[PDB]
This record gives C-alpha cells, structure tokens and sequence, in this order.
C-alpha cells in the first residue's frame, strides 16, 4: 500500500522547487496502462547527510498525521535508497490557498475565508496534541482540497518539542520566512505553539488582504523599515520595528474584530498569545454572527 517503486513512477509535470528540492506532478503507474494515480513526488537536489535527516524527519511527522485538514501522506520510494528517497503525497489539484484565493477571490467573501481559517486552527490544534511546530505557516504552503476544505501543507521544517520544554531552539536555521517569524524566533530561533500562533495571525492577515501583491507582509514590511536601511540588515530592521511595537495594518476592509484576533496573536510575549483553541472559538462565533 505505502510501496512505491520509481520504476512505476511517471513524470507529468513540476509543481515547485525550492533551494535543495523540488516536487513533480507524477502518475504512479504499475500496471503501465496511464490509469494510475496522480501524487505530489518531493526529492532532494544536494542531498547532504544534514538536510537528509531533516527529510527523513519530515516524512515520520507525516506518516504519523491523518486528518482532514492536513495533506494526505502516502509513501516514500525507497528504489534508490537512503540517499535519493521520494516522499509521497497526495496531488491537490487546486494549489495553494494563496493561488486559489487570487484567482477565486470574487467567489469568495468573509464568511468562506472564515471557514478556511477556522479549519486551519482545527489542523493546528490537531498538530499541538502531538507536540509539533509546524514553522512555516503561510497561506503558500496550505493547499486547497475543494472550496469546501483546505489542508495544511509544507511540513519541511516541522519540529517536534522536547518532552519537558514548550520550545524547540533551531542550533543551525537556513533560509527563513522571516516576515512570518514570531520576534523570539528571529532574535533566538526559538520555535513554540505560540510562534505558530503568531505565524497564524499573519496567515489571517494574508487571507483579509486577498493576496493583493502591494499589501504581502514582506511588502507591508519593507515600506514600513523605510528607505534608509544603511548599516544593518533586514531581520534587524524587522527585529526592531517589531520591538518597537510595529505591525502589519489592518487591510481596509477587514472587520474589527478578525484585525483585533490577529494583534493578540502578534503579542511581544510569547505567554501572552491566545491558544489555536480559543482562536477556532472566536473564528466560528464571528463567522455565525456575519450570516
Ligand atoms: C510533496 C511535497 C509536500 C511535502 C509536504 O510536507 C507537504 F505537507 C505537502 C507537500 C505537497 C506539496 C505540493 C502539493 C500539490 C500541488 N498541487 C498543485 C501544486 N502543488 C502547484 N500547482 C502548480 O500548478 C504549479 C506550481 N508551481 C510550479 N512551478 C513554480 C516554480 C518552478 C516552476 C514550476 C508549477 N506548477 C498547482 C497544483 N499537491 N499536493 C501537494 C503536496
């Protein structure tokens, strides 16, 4: 069932690349016919022993997930060995919350954005029972399974916490979404339920702006450091911007009451942030008292 072999698989597509990676469109095809399904196939392109076992991390956080709001796993292909493995996972043919709602946005008003996000804090909380930072919140990395449901994706950087610390400090951090990065995580690479929290209340941000391309956190924050950024550099800026009290606008248009949800998520401190359950509680109230 979770036996994959690389003989069968067939390439259709790309569907993404990043620095060390990328995933292919495939059709695992064993009876050679083109009746086979289609998955998403990741691989790595440097495959350092490293970034190996941060991948080999990611697929055991994934065989152990089964829910409706996180993307389904479905193997790896071990054909090549250790060395050059496949991950496995569903292909969701909508893409990612961020494509679909630019180009859905006229069918989709705050009550539908309202029901993604509170089936995002539904994942999340799902995600917190077994002790997992996802890290890389963003609407790029949630995919869409119908206009109905979305699903968590991306879980590339996902740690697991310690079982006696509420955080998990990341020793040696590549490239990071800093404009998604609680403060702590910038100045300490210090990853919690609540630096995901935090990274939560830029995803309702992003989801308020209808990904309109001027008003991305990264666009938000690079007006708001100004043009005189001599002498240091951007994660410091945003560092003290942040410190400074400094945060992404409310979109024009946004209710009230979802900008107030995402200012409580973005508190300097870490214990003073609302919990993925409480955030699903007060989502789901605001989306029944808009209809
Ligand atoms: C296997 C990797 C992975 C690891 C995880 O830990 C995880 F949690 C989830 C996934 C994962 C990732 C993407 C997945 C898609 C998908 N579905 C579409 C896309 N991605 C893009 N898309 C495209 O049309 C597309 C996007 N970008 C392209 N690029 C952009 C940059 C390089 C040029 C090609 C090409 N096609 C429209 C449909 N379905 N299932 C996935 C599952």
């Amino acid at each position: 069932p979770t036996q994959f072999e690389e003989r069968h698989l067939k390439f259709l597509q790309q569907l993404g690349k990043g620095n060390f990676g990328s995933v292919e469109m495939c059709r695992y095809d064993p009876l050679q016919d083109n009746t086979g399904e289609v998955v998403a196939v990741k691989k790595l392109q440097h495959s350092t022993e490293e970034h190996l076992r941060d991948f080999e991390r990611e697929i055991e956080i994934l065989k152990s997930l089964q829910h409706d709001n996180i993307v389904k796993y479905k193997g790896v292909c071990y054909s090549a060995g250790r060395r050059n493995l496949k991950l496995i996972m569903e292909y969701l043919p909508y893409g990612s919350l961020r494509d679909y709602l630019q180009k859905h946005k006229e069918r989709i008003d705050h009550i539908k954005l309202l029901q993604y996000t509170s089936q995002i804090c539904k994942g999340m909380e799902y995600l917190g029972t077994k002790r997992y930072i996802h890290r890389d919140l963003a609407t790029r990395n949630i995919l869409v399974e119908n206009e109905n449901r979305v699903k968590i994706g991306d879980f590339g950087l996902t740690k697991v916490l310690p079982q006696d610390k509420e955080y998990y400090k990341v020793k040696e951090p590549g490239e990071s979404p800093i404009f998604w990065y609680a403060p702590e995580s910038l100045t300490e690479s210090k990853f919690s339920v609540a630096s995901d929290v935090w990274s939560f209340g830029v995803v309702l941000y992003e989801l308020f702006t209808y990904i309109e391309k001027s008003k991305s956190p990264p666009a938000e924050f690079m007006r708001m450091i100004g043009n005189d950024k001599q002498g240091q550099s951007i994660v410091t800026h945003l560092i003290e911007l942040l410190k400074n009290n400094g945060r992404l606008p409310r979109p024009d248009g946004c209710p009230d009451e979802i900008y107030m949800i995402m200012t409580e998520c973005w508190n300097n401190n870490v214990n003073q942030r609302p919990s993925f359950r409480d955030l699903a509680l007060r989502v789901d109230q605001i989306r029944d008292n808009m209809a």
